[PDB]
Parts: C-alpha cells; structure tokens; sequence
C-alpha cells in the first residue's frame, strides 16, 4: 500500500487575534502538514463558515480573506485540519471596532397598526 507517511497534522502556524475596524479586512491564514495535504476549514461562533457571500472568498488554498467586517462580525474564528492521520485545529479571535462612521440609527419602522384614512 503507502510505504511511509508523513504523519499527524500539525499547525506550525496560522491565524493569530487581530483587531480590525469596521468595513475593514481581516485575512486569516491556517499551515499545517500531512499528506495528502490537510484540508483547512473555518467556522463562526461554533458553526460552518457561509463562502456564499462575496465578503468571504478564498484565493489560496486555506487562505480566506474576509472583506467589509461589520460589528456583528465581531467572532471568534478557528481553523480545522483533516486528515488520514489526524486533525487539528487552532484558536483566533477577531474584534470589529467601528471609526470614521458616522450615527446608523435603526430604520422608522410601525408597528404595523390601522391606517390612517385622511
């Protein structure tokens, strides 16, 4: 079968807590070994990550760069390492601040009562 392997993951370097201001960009990057080459994922407060929206795009493999960081983005992100050997994962923690935005009150909403007939 496979004569040698390289063995279990292990994340010699990835993303590390860094503080970004609002519609910012904040890039995280996860290295780990094995062969095959270790699948880096991410997930949002304990759930799978949404590569969906263009904010959040991947141009390397395991790169992922998330652009316009609003406060609800405001979260603690973690990579994970799968392979045939092992896994891995690793901590980070991203903080969202907002600066040189101006007063974002909410939007009039009713509450949807009777109309007014004059």
């Amino acid at each position: 079968g496979s004569s040698g392997s390289s063995g279990p993951p292990v994340i010699r370097q990835g993303p590390v807590n860094q503080t970004v201001a609002v519609d910012g960009t904040f890039v995280l990057s996860c290295v780990a070994t094995g062969s095959p080459v270790p699948t880096i994922l991410w997930r949002k407060d304990g759930v799978l990550v949404s590569t969906q929206d263009s904010r959040i795009k991947q141009l390397e493999n395991g790169v992922l760069q998330i652009r316009y960081a609003k406060l609800g983005d405001t979260g603690r992100y973690t990579c994970i390492a799968s392979t045939p050997s092992g896994e891995a994962t690793w901590s980070a923690y991203i903080e969202v601040q907002e600066f040189g935005v101006p007063v974002q009150p909410p939007r009039p909403t009713d509450p949807n009562l009777i109309p007014s007939a004059p």
